[PDB]
C-alpha cells in the first residue's frame, strides 16, 4: 500500500537569498546577497510505511528527493526566488505518493515578496486621491524621522504620491571628504561606524538600525530579516507597486564626495557602488542625485570648482548608461532624477540642457530662498513670484523655471519644489509701510525641531490664531503669520500657494510638484498638490 | 564618560534544560536532559564608547562577563533554572556602566517554570468547587483522547480536581511482553517504534505525537519546546499548583510486562525507569500503578500465576522506597497509588493490608461489573449495592469495599470509583416482571466511540427522551434506561448514584471518589462528585 502521511517537524520556516547579519555595524557585514536561500526541512511518519523516495514539493513542485530510510529525515535544498510557499513533504513507493499537510514557508528578498502588504488608512487630515493628472507628485521621506519626530513609513500617504525619495544615503569617506558631517554631532563617526571596511566614494547607509533594524509596524518579528524603513518600504512597494521609491545620494552634509568625481577613477567607483546598492535593495526604482551644488557654496566653503558642472553631466551620462544595463538585465524601468538649486546663479553652472538627457526629472528646490541664515535680507522663502514692493526679487521659483527654460531645458523635465516647513526670524523691526518683510531681524524664529524652521503642522495648528496675523500675498502668491509684540515673522507654503505653484505646472506644461518632507505637512500641503495638478478625489 | 548604551540584536529568546528533537520518533533520542541551557545573547553599539567590560545580567544579576573589545558581541553561558528573565547587556568603563533595556528570555522546564498559566473557563455544565472536604476528587485523562474524542487538557474543569492521572504509560518490550496490544491496530507497532533502542521493561511514552508535539492552546508556537498533552499539563500545573498529576503506568492492554516482574533483574529496571522519568517529566506528582491483574484475568489469556500477589508487593515497596528518596532530594512529596479490580476474586489475591503500607492511595473500580462482554447475566455495571431481585449479586462496590476492610486495609486509603460511561446490551428479552435485567441480551449496545460502552454526556443527551424509559433503582442505588421496542438496555451511573456512593464514602469514612474517564462527563458526574463529598460551591 502507499506510504503513511509523513508530518513535518516543527522548525524554522523564513530563510533569506540577501541577509542582514544581526551583530555587525558595518555596511559590509551586515548585508550578504546570496544566490538562493538554503531551506531545510524534517518529517516524521508516526504511523505506516516510509514508502522508498521522499519529496518535498514547493506548490506541489518537487525541491528535493531522496530515498526514504527511516521514520524521520530532512531535507535541504536551495530556493532562488523570494515568496511564500506551500511546502509538503510526500513518501512515495510503487502503490502512490502519500502527501503531507501543507506548511507555509517564507523566502525573504529585497524585492519585497515575502511580505503582506503596509496598506494603512491615512491620517490626518490626508484626503484620498488618484494619480491620474499623470504629474509627478513627490515628497521626501528622512531616514531620520523615525526618531523624534517619530514619522514612520506607516504613516506616509501613499496613495497621494507618485515618487518617494528616501533621504539620504551617504558615500563613504573620512576627514576631507566628509568634514560638512562633523558639524552634526555623532554623524561622522556614524559614518565611519558604518563604513569600516568599505572603501571611499562607495555608497553605504548612514544608520543601519533605523534603516533595516528598528521594529515597526509589520516587520516586528525578531525573524523578519528586514524590518526599520527598509523592511516597511518593501512592503509598502507590495501595497502600490506604481509608487517609485528613490534612494536620495547627497543632501547639505553629504554633498562633499561629489567635488572629488573629477577624478574617473572615484566615479566609476561610485557608480558601481550604486548598480551594486541596486541589485541589492531591489524595492527602489532608480536614483536620486542631490549634489548640493556644482560649483560650491554648500556647507564646505573649501570646495566647490569651474570643473563641477562638466562632473555633474559626466555623472549622469554614466549613471544613465549603468541604470539602461539594470533596466534590461531586470526588465524594470529605473528613472534618474537630481534635486537641484533654484538659484539662477547656480543653475548657470551647469549645462542642463545637456544634462537633461540623463535624466527622468529634476527636482527644482524652489524653498528655502530666505531664512534665519540672512537676518538682513528678508523675503518669501518660496513665493512662485516677486512681490510688489520688490519686484526685482532675484529668488523666485519663477527665476528658477526661466533660467532652465532659457538653457533648452525641456518643460516637462521640470517638477516644481513646495515646502511642507515655514523659515521664519524674531525680533522684526524696522519694517514700512505694514510689510514685516521691509525691516530686518534680530534672530531666528523657535522652530519645531531647530531653531529657524517650523513644520506647518505646527503653523497650521498654532499660529493661526491668537495674535498672529495672516496675509496671502496675492503678487507673489505667498502666505506669512506676524506677531506684531514679539516681531516673530514666518514664511511658508500654504493651500493656497501651492494652488498657484499646481495651476503655474499646468499652465506652463511643467511635470508635477515634489515637497520637503512629508513628516512636516498635516495633509493640507499634500492634499493641495494633488487637486492643483487635477488629481481625481478617491 | 560612561559607554553608550548597546541595543540587544535580534535573535532567538527560548532555550532549553531538557530539550526534544523534533525530528526522532524513539523514546531515547526524542529527549535529552542536559544540566542547564546554552544561553547566547549578541549586541551592537550604534553610538558611543564601547566601554571596556560587557555584561549579561539576568533579573539584574551578572551571568557572564568579558572584554568590550568591539561595537558587536556575542556571550555565551549557562542557565540552569527554568523561568523567564528580564535579560540585559551592559557596557562598563571607570566612569560608570550603561545598561541596555531588557529583552525577556525563556529557558523551559519541564516544572512548567516558563509557561504561562492554562487558565480556562468551565465548561459544558461544569460548576466550580472548592476542594475544602479533604477528601479525594480523581479521574483519567487518556492520551488518545486528543483526536477523536477531541478533548484536550484546555478542556479539564481542573479545580474540581484534586488528582489527575494519564492514562496510559507504557513498559517497552516486544513479542511476548505486550501481545496484548496486538488486539488494537497499529498499537503494538507504535510502541516498538517508540521503544527503538530502549530496554524492555523501561517506560516509556505511546504516543509521543499527542504527548509532546501536537500544538494545543498556550504550546502553539514552533519554538514552545513542550507542546501536546505533557506541555498543557506544565501550563494547567502553573494555574493549579495543588493539583496532583499522576502518569497510570498500565491498564487492559498494556500490563501484560507486569507478569515478568517476578525476576528482580526486570523490576529493579522498570523503577529505576519511573524514577528517571521523573526526574525528566518534572510536572508529574508520583506514579499511578494500573497492573490489570495480578493472578491473570486481564486481557491476556496466557500471563497470570500465584506468585503475582508477592510480586506485586514487592514492586510496591520498592516503589515507596525510590519515591521515599526522590522527595527528599527534591524538597517535594510524591504519591504511590493504584488501580484495582474491586471483584473479590482478584481481591482476594494480594496482600493489601501489607501493600496499603507503600501506597497513598487505592483506586477502587467499582465499574465494569457488568457489560456486553456477557450477555447472558445482565446487572448494574456500578452499583453500591446489590438489587432487590438477585440480593446475592456477587460484583458490587459495597462487596468490593468489604473485601478490602475484611484484610485489614484502612478505609481512608479507599477511593472509591464511579463511572462516566454506561455499558449496554442490546435486544434484551426474557425478562420477567418488568425488569430487563433478569432477560438476556443478544448483541452490545450501539456505543459512542465503539459497541457497548456509552459516553455519559451521550447518554444524557439523547437517551433521556423518546421511548427510553428511566428508572432509578433505590435498592442497588443505580440508573438505567431502557428501549423496550429495540430492547436496547443501559447500566451507568447519575448525580443519584454518585451522592449515594458519595454519603457512603463519609459514612464509611473513605478516601474520596475517582472517575473513569473524564472526557465523557458533561459536568453532572462531576460536580455530583463534588457536591457529594461536601466540597464548597465556588
Amino acid at each position: 500500500a502507499a506510504p503513511g502521511k509523513p508530518t513535518i517537524a516543527w522548525g524554522n520556516t523564513k530563510f533569506a537569498i540577501v541577509e542582514v547579519d544581526q551583530a555587525a555595524t558595518a555596511y559590509n557585514n551586515l548585508v550578504k546577497v546570496k544566490n538562493a536561500a538554503d531551506v531545510s526541512v524534517s518529517w516524521n511518519l508516526w504511523n505506516g510505511d516510509t514508502g522508498t523516495t521522499a519529496k518535498i514539493l514547493l506548490n506541489g513542485k518537487e525541491a528535493w528527493s531522496g530515498p526514504s530510510t527511516g521514520s524521520s529525515g530532512t531535507a535541504n535544498f536551495k530556493v532562488n526566488k523570494g515568496g511564500r510557499y506551500q511546502m509538503q513533504v510526500a513518501l512515495c513507493n510503487a502503490d502512490g505518493c502519500t502527501a503531507s499537510d501543507a506548511t507555509e514557508i517564507v523566502v525573504a528578498d529585497t524585492d519585497g515578496s515575502h511580505l503582506a502588504p503596509l496598506k494603512e488608512p491615512l491620517l490626518e487630515k490626508n484626503k484620498p486621491y488618484k494619480q491620474n493628472s499623470g504629474k509627478v507628485v513627490g515628497s521626501y521621506f528622512v531616514e531620520w524621522g523615525v526618531y523624534g519626530r517619530n514619522f514612520t513609513v506607516d504613516k506616509i500617504p501613499a496613495q497621494n504620491l507618485t515618487h518617494l525619495l528616501y533621504g539620504f544615503i551617504p558615500i563613504c569617506g573620512g576627514n576631507g571628504i566628509n568634514d560638512s558631517l562633523k558639524e552634526i554631532e555623532g554623524s561622522f563617526q556614524a559614518l565611519q561606524r558604518s563604513c569600516q571596511g568599505r572603501e571611499d566614494f562607495k555608497i553605504s547607509i548612514h544608520d543601519p538600525f533605523a534603516a533595516l533594524q528598528k521594529a515597526q509596524k509589520g516587520v516586528t518579528a525578531w525573524d523578519d530579516p528586514y524590518k526599520g524603513n527598509f523592511g516597511q518600504l518593501m512592503a509598502l512597494k507590495q501595497a502600490h507597486p506604481d509608487l517609485k521609491i528613490l534612494p536620495s545620494i547627497g543632501g547639505w552634509t553629504l554633498s562633499d564626495p561629489f567635488f572629488f568625481m573629477g577624478d574617473k577613477v572615484k566615479r566609476d567607483r561610485f557608480v558601481g557602488s550604486v548598480k551594486e546598492f541596486l541589485q541589492t535593495w531591489k524595492f527602489f526604482d532608480g536614483v536620486d542625485i542631490d549634489w548640493e551644488f556644482p560649483g560650491g557654496k554648500g556647507a564646505n566653503p573649501n570646495l566647490g570648482s569651474p570643473q563641477d558642472g562638466e562632473t555633474y553631466v559626466l555623472l549622469m551620462k554614466e549613471l544613465r548608461a549603468m541604470l539602461d544595463q539594470l533596466s534590461t538585465e531586470t526588465g524594470r524601468k529605473y528613472e534618474l532624477t537630481s534635486a537641484i538649486s533654484a538659484g539662477k546663479d547656480k543653475i548657470d553652472k551647469v549645462a542642463y540642457n545637456v544634462a537633461q538627457n540623463s535624466m527622468d526629472h529634476i527636482f527644482l528646490m524652489s524653498y528655502d530662498f530666505y531664512g534665519a541664515f540672512d537676518l538682513k535680507n528678508l523675503g518669501h522663502q518660496t513665493a512662485l513670484n516677486a512681490p510688489a514692493w520688490k519686484p526685482d526679487t532675484a529668488y523666485t521659483t519663477v527665476n528658477g523655471v526661466n533660467a532652465l527654460l532659457a538653457q533648452g531645458v525641456k518643460p516637462g523635465k521640470i517638477v516644481v519644489g513646495t515646502a511642507m516647513y515655514g523659515r521664519g526670524w524674531t525680533g522684526v523691526n524696522g519694517y514700512q509701510n505694514n510689510i514685516p518683510f521691509t525691516g530686518t531681524a534680530t534672530g531666528p524664529v523657535k522652530g519645531t525641531w531647530e531653531n529657524g524652521i517650523v513644520d506647518y503642522r505646527q503653523i497650521a495648528g498654532q499660529f493661526m490664531s491668537g495674535e498672529w496675523q495672516y496675509t496671502y500675498d496675492a503678487t507673489a502668491e505667498a502666505p506669512y503669520v506676524f506677531k506684531p509684540s514679539t516681531g516673530d515673522l514666518i514664511t511658508f507654503d500654504d493651500a493656497r500657494s501651492v494652488q498657484a505653484k499646481g495651476k503655474y505646472v499646468l499652465d506652463k506644461q511643467l511635470g508635477g510638484l515634489f515637497s520637503w518632507e512629508i513628516d512636516a505637512d498635516n495633509g493640507d500641503i499634500l492634499n493641495s498638490m494633488n487637486a492643483s495638478l487635477g488629481n481625481s478625489a478617491g
